[PDB]
């Protein structure tokens, strides 16, 4: 196509008859130079039949039948690109002084076209996609749908490559890229499934989640989007899906996904989709850009696997707009940040989710730990996941099997208590089915985060001495199916937790559950009763000033929560005395008595009555009613009528007295 | 020089006497071995003048002047790949062989030059903007500036060309990228306008407003920056600015839109200029990436108007930094982003924008309906606005009412109670000079606001059964001319919600206003004289520490806000029983009197006397002082000079019992 | 060794036999034509060699040996515009005739592909980088590692070019990137340095922080990557480095910058470089959106050196991972940003600064001011910086013998009294050596920050007049002995302050200590003794639950911060009766004497009484211990064995009755 079949052996023939120069003498050296210099003679090279380079003297003989010989037989010399020449013959006379050679070629425009121009192979003129990668030197650019061949390898010769995208993917497999270079910017890619799968649309037209199999079978039908595959955890937690669901649709692979195993940043840009996915396999510093709605299928839409080999440092989902799927939308297998916190998502959004939104692998795949450690989850969003919400937790394996193969083993770190120690701040969720978080881990720290409303639990936090700030679970488990709205199985110091919103939990459930850990600022109406925090403390506030609008009366209390949960313990209300639209309001110390709240009163200044109004004893006292010295208390006989009053004597006795007489 | 004359059909010859090959035969193989056996054979091709590649018997012939022959005439032939060449004279014996040998055709360069390079057409070769479209294919440069006129509709078509501009599109009239393809990008647009028109800079040259009627007027400078153009809002945010402004800046249109119709999504990255426009019309999944600084005309700088067609969803303003401009910047309009929240403003920085921060217009434009829901509001900043920090109101229009045309009957959502599903947060306003925030809808989960400095009302939320979380206002009304910080007319519920900084104020009116909301966690400071919440209750914290420093004594100080809201109604607070160290502090329970705070009141411990100190009312009790039982009512017989008991027997009548005597 | 020798000179020889055209003819004329005729010739040229293009007649010549001639001289024969060869002999017949000697017209085809192909210079044709830059129009490529000299001033001649980088830039120093044009996209550079530098750790494996100098000074290697070179500031941070460190590694200063000096809008993009930094210099309206963990050198590895000439407006840093540096990572020298905190930093991330993740290089250097105004601070985080987080500071700690030369005098603002007016909010730091949100400045309203655990303190802030809100210091001063955890000097108020986490305050000082503060709602587990604020009165809470979880009582502690600020002031206890869920409780208003806690009580309904337990003096009463002008105080009298009153009438004349006589 573009090679020339020509007389291999050069002929060089004399310029002023037509022989060849005999004992004729050929010097190279450098552009527009006298070669005759053995400073100026370049390098000129043999080519044997080994591939084999060797220098050679300069004066190359030219036999009596044109072509150049060495000592012995005909050789095929070689020099780099621009040579220079110079005809001697034998008598010493000359016959060319060819300046540049390069400057000969029949057809010099390329010489100059080929250093103004940008190079990029276009795919619409090749008829496969790795011929067309075989011959890219800049960047590629694809102007035809591929029908990709259910998982085909393209290897680009570790070239670096711009690859532009503009047609998609269609296919039902896993394109496999190999072998790119360390700048390799692959933006723009669509893939479409080949083949459109059956789907189940859990929720309704009024954003309400169903958690009903007939219901979800209804609304099974055929489409790429608009749902995703039914899955493991489908018929793990609706109750016997499998039982409703026809072989047919149950349990199929339907997926294309862009695989680019074996690559060291590649930074796919804008990437979208149906049933697309895009699994990086043993990469690093291999970041994803924002993706605009790649719809998901049976594979994790951006699933950044680097089991074998080592560690995943540095692969990142930064921006996305990623939208449905069956399985987690943003994954992460081993992908160790190593420090830095050089990983995870960053400003991403994943609507629906069929599992969570943005989760990091636990247990262990094939005999591989498959947990991610120093990674950074900060700026992300999630709505409306099904079967998890922004699952950060590693090692979450609820089945305890035995040590970790690959990695801490449960004698040093004990489950649930690893320090894969990521970086959270700024997330936030909405609508999640499931539960809002999966954490798990020791000695981790974690900011801003909300849990706005949702049909399911709102914190799974299965940690130990960490410290959790600014956490919000507003409005949470409208569904009322589990009573543990934010749960913490390990010590915490939870500080500006927001819980109870316009919902009204109205004695639903339980709400925060941490009776192993320390909560404070916990602020918003929450029935205290549903409260089972280890300790609770606003140790800070400054001169406080409790205030009452609507009401008649500033309800100050106590509510001892160890005595009873819903009763109170003592309080200090200050109802108005008597009416005094603008008058006045009296002070009573009340007390809770027999299973009944504020029952005794030390009322100050009632119905302007500007003097107090303190209890008695109804009847006679005893000896063990007084535990400090220099103590007055009034107890009445009715007997008499008159008013004792027992007085624990300053020296420490006991005497009884009689206060008030008829 | 462009070509240089040069012999095809080159020559073979022997390889020790000039003879040339006579009647030979050339045998064409893989490299390095004998290609003579079909095992090793490589194909070999005839290129005719036309340019028709076709193939040949294997056996290459020569004549007797050594050059390649077929069917007589001589034939130049052409290999696919590197071969081995095996020359053999007629007799038979092997002439000369070679394993190795490439020369690349020098001819057909063109078809060598389509393929590997990026095709696109700069303009500053073509005369209509239109003419250089037609011609593009995957790419297009802007080099030399254009200069549109009014209305100049640009035809694209499919082609999903990248318009990477390097210039300006002077013009003060529209340019129109109709039906332009899906999948395309715009980078470097600095659209300007031909006039420069009469602007107003109501912000002294220090900093502030000039709130003034008259003082704008000094600012008229006509300058195409620095100044937004007189607007009919102008009329009523400054009193007065109808007369003094002349009519040549009244009215004026001057702007520039890059109108985009009748796409399915395409990328504006960079879109810098100055008196500039972006409008969407009727377009989807559209997103303005990034920006720089569009000193935007009188039109709004994005507007994704869609209200001719479909709802519209998709369109984000993801990124940017947008500033001046005389209507709101980053407009929607009839932007439904569906169920999965497809349409938003993540990430934003607006500054002096002319009307609103991120107005999501509201009513109906015309017979069409103009409002939007389920778009998602996220991180992003509003600098010095003029009317609204985020108008992301609906159905309000405050005035008109009728029934929206196209949305929802009033009978089914009165007004300003519209489902919206908008998802706020990580949001935040400065020196708005009008409202810094506001919006209706029934039900809607806000987050992170941290709202401070403001020239103007804090926030106006018109919301209903709708829950906020982490609202920061902070000094707001800094000139006091409206008379609320905030007003959440409808019955919501705010979960933590900072007032006051360092701008406290006692000339505003009441700085929260909202009549019938539940408020909880009001931290900052305030004078809660203002607040006029329905419900301010935050049930739910642990022990108290009540601190005070550097001031006499600590207080609890509960307030009835039913009962002069101005003054407390007196509780429970230790002062000093002497300087420091002295270890006394007498603990002074109190209680209002007549419009009189701490008139009566119990005391204990006075200055280190270890006792307590019970009031007793100075003249006779009545049975109106007492009514709950077992309870005694110290009063005072000055007649008798003797502290009587009106004692409550528990029987449930009172018998007047004396208790001292002299 | 890549190209075959061969005669480049074309020989000719007739077609059916082995001979030289011997005086023949050669005619050159347009494509697809018969040169015969004489219309049918385009002009031909000769080309000597030193390269002086001439015109000659068409009927070329042939010498007796083939090869072309002019006046008995051989002669290269080239034609601007591809030709169509007609050979002749001297006897005359046509030996032969090519069409097409190259298939396509380069004179024409030129016009074309100029006009249809995206232009671009890939720096391998080129040797000289400006070279390069001066033969390009756009889109200029870097294909290979060109390692500039310690210095490389390139002059680009104002073209707005598309600069990219696919290939390593090695060098020294600081080269110079000179005159680009308004919207360059230098994208992809990667940045060396030819020498391996000294460089030291001061973090062991797990991240705890080295503080002795001979720990440090025994990690000090010779690497690229992990690890920074010692600098001046390196000699506070651990005493005794100066006589511990060897001299080789005493003070090298290396790096790898490209200096941008004047230019306008010059958007870098992701950025790489072992050793690398960047810095624009007198460069206005530029960012360096995104980045690649470009590892810093002795400079800031992104400065802002915009110090001569007018303020550099609009600076950004969007994006980008920076990770370690010896001086700085994000550093800003003079930038007025205006009124619209244009220039700020957005989207960044640090690691392991040498110094503070963020600078502002307070003081002064040279004649000139040094600090910078009015920026823009957000969505940020910097983790593991060594000598300050987010310093933010533009006065001089301690420098007022100069006053802000060429800015504010110190008499127009005094030291630390300039106002900036900042915009900072969302931003983080962890892990940072020294202090985390260093700040200075007057009327700024910084809001919304999240430090976190870092070894040192949590934030120095010398700000007066500011507001602050939702600041989260938590688990800071790790490593104890420092002064405090947050520094707050000047007349400043806070709002939702976060204070301690899951780290104990046993061996820090003060944890807050600002002297003239007013901090509001301070909330998490805080020793109230450790708190040193002005003020905290948070007025404006409400009704309130205050229960205890773990306890067997809950306490309302009332506390005074002027007689002891350690122990107590009186409290309202209310412990259970009998025992958990017996409801029985008795609640305890209690007082401070003999600087004991709880000395009196006045408790009521102890062990399930109803009563009325007072305490009394155990001694004669004192006119002194009773103040309110209507109360009777009991006292005990061991003498009498009974209680007497001490009385005051209601006009102020003190009486005595006994109480209960026996």
């Amino acid at each position: 196509a573009n090679v020339v079949v020509s007389n291999p052996r050069p002929i060089f023939t004399e310029s002023r008859s037509f022989k060849a120069v005999a004992n004729g003498k050929i010097y190279i050296g450098q552009i527009d130079t006298d070669p005759v210099n053995p400073a100026n003679q370049i390098p000129v090279y043999i080519e044997n039949e080994d591939g084999s380079h060797v220098q050679i003297t300069q004066p190359l003989i030219i036999n009596a039948a044109g072509k150049i010989v060495y000592n012995g037989q005909l050789v095929k010399i070689v020099t780099v690109q621009g040579h220079s020449m110079a005809i001697y013959d034998a008598n010493g006379s000359q016959v060319d002084y060819i300046a540049n050679v390069l400057k000969y070629d029949p057809d010099q425009y390329s010489i100059e076209a080929d250093k103004k121009f940008k190079y990029s192979v276009k795919l619409s003129d090749y008829p496969t996609l790795q011929d067309a990668a075989s011959a890219a030197v800049d960047g590629l650019l694809i102007d035809r749908d591929y029908n990709f061949y259910g998982g085909e390898t393209v290897d680009f010769g570790g070239k670096v490559l711009t690859i532009e995208c503009k047609a998609k993917f269609i296919g039902d497999g896993n394109l496999i890229f190999t072998k790119l270079g360390k700048g390799s910017r692959i933006a723009g890619v669509f893939m479409e499934s080949t083949t459109t799968p059956w789907v189940i649309k859990p929720w309704t037209d009024d954003n309400q989640w169903l958690t009903d199999a007939a219901a979800v079978v209804a609304t099974l039908k055929q489409s790429k989007t608009d749902g995703y595959q039914p899955t493991v955890s489908d018929y793990v937690k609706f109750p016997g899906i499998e039982t409703l669901l026809p072989p047919n649709a149950k349990g199929q692979n339907i997926t294309s996904t862009l695989e680019i195993r074996e690559c060291i940043g590649v930074e796919v840009h804008r990437a979208s989709g149906l049933m697309a996915g895009f699994l990086f396999r043993g990469c690093h510093f291999c970041k994803m850009v924002d993706a605009n709605n790649p719809s998901g299928g049976k594979d994790g839409i951006i699933t950044f696997e680097n089991l074998s080999g080592d560690w995943g440092k540095g692969n990142y989902v930064i921006g996305g707009r990623t939208s449905y799927g069956s399985v987690s939308s943003a994954q992460f297998l081993r992908n160790n940040g190593g420090f830095e916190r050089d990983g995870g998502v960053i400003g991403f959004t994943s609507y629906r989710a069929g599992e969570s939104g943005v989760k990091t692998w636990q247990g262990t795949v094939g005999s591989t730990t498959s947990r991610n450690y120093n990674l950074q989850f900060r700026d992300s969003v999630v709505i409306y996941p099904v079967w998890d919400g922004f699952d950060l937790g590693a090692d979450t394996d609820m089945n305890p099997e035995l040590d970790r193969p690959g990695d801490y083993p449960i004698t040093q770190y004990p489950l649930h208590q690893l320090p894969l120690n990521h970086l959270i701040d700024n997330l936030l969720v909405r609508g999640a089915l499931g539960v809002g978080f999966g954490m798990d881990g020791k000695g981790m720290y974690v900011s801003n985060i909300t849990v706005e409303d949702c049909a399911g639990s709102g914190a799974y936090l299965l940690t130990h001495e960490s410290v959790f700030t600014n956490i919000a679970i507003i409005d949470t488990n409208t569904k009322d199916f589990q009573a543990n709205q934010i749960y913490i199985s390990g010590a915490c110091r939870v500080n500006g937790l927001r819980l109870i919103g316009i919902r009204s939990t109205d004695g639903q459930g339980l709400t925060i559950d941490a009776p192993n850990s320390t909560v404070s600022g916990i602020t918003g109406m929450v029935d205290p009763s549903r409260i089972n925090v280890a300790n609770l403390a606003e140790e800070g506030l400054g001169n406080i000033r409790a205030n009452s609008f609507g009401y008649d009366s500033a309800a100050i209390k106590l509510r001892i929560h160890k005595l009873s949960k819903t009763l109170d313990s003592g309080a200090l209300y200050s109802h108005i005395n008597g009416g005094a639209g603008s008058g006045s309001a009296y002070t009573q110390l009340t007390a809770i008595s027999g299973s009944t709240p504020d029952a005794v009163s030390l009322k100050v200044n009632h119905k302007d009555c500007r003097g107090a109004e303190i209890p008695f004893v109804p009847d006679i006292a005893s000896d063990d009613f007084i535990k400090d010295s220099s103590c007055f208390l009034p107890y009445w006989e009715n007997n008499s009528t008159s008013l004792k009053a027992l007085v624990k004597k300053p020296n420490g006795e006991l005497v009884r007295l009689t206060l008030a007489t008829l």
